[PDB]
């Protein structure tokens, strides 16, 4: 995983949000979190091959802090529908 992405993960706040792993400007995975810090840190110790792939292929991680878990739910759904990222089912 790129060092800048590891740094971004380790700095992420304990706040609800949506995250977007990207490569060459294109989203490759979009997810949401009750706490960005907790969810993103899980990518450092990959529990599945898919989590490993997302974290290796990405050249960028964007995070969006949201107002609450309701906003995380709808924003994540909207962005997955918009971008249909390769690793989202
Ligand atoms: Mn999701
Ligand atoms: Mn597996
Ligand atoms: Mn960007
Ligand atoms: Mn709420």
């Amino acid at each position: 995983m790129k060092e800048k992405i590891r740094k971004k993960i380790l700095l992420a706040p304990e706040e609800p949000g949506v995250y977007i792993f990207k490569n060459k400007g294109v989203p490759i995975y979009i997810g949401k979190a009750k706490r960005l810090s907790n969810r993103l840190r899980s990518y450092l110790n990959p529990q599945t091959e898919k989590v490993f792939r997302i974290g290796e292929e990405a050249d960028e991680l964007e995070t969006i802090v949201v107002m609450n878990e309701r906003e995380a739910f709808i924003l994540e759904a909207n962005l997955i529908k918009k971008y249909r990222p390769k690793y989202n089912v």
